[PDB]
């Protein structure tokens, strides 16, 4: 992705490597306190009532934007898709990639 022109959240880029599942997302500097999750449905597609969630830190700033860089990072037994939670300055946010969730292959 680019540096988003409104998205409060939007991610950039995923991997899973088997064991391990983690990325990187554009996060809008709305006010400094934040929480960014990553909430995902397992090897079955079960979203396990989103329960099944791993939580975002933050990576650092982009310089001349309004946007920071978070990352995350771990370990799953399994998962399919994804969407991204943001909650800032009492408001929830979302990236689920337009309606179509984050695929993870396989
Ligand atoms: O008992 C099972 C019955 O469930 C089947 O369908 C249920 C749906 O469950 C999953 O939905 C998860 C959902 O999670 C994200 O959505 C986020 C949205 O919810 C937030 O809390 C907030 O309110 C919203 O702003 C936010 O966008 C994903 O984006 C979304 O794609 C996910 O669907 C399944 O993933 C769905 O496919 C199911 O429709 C089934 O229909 C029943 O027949 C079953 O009996």
């Amino acid at each position: 992705a680019s540096i988003p022109s409104s998205a409060s959240v939007q991610l950039d880029s995923y991997n899973y490597d088997g064991s391990t599942f983690s990325g990187k997302i554009y996060v809008k500097n709305i006010a400094y306190s934040k929480k960014v999750t990553v909430v995902y449905a397992d090897g079955s597609d079960n979203w396990n009532n989103n329960g099944n969630i791993i939580a975002a830190s933050f990576s650092g700033p982009i310089s001349g934007s309004n946007y920071e860089y978070w990352t995350f990072s771990a370990s799953v037994k399994g998962i399919k898709e994804f969407y991204i939670k943001y909650e800032v300055s009492g408001k929830t946010y979302y990236d689920n990639n337009n309606s179509a969730n984050y695929q993870v292959s396989t």
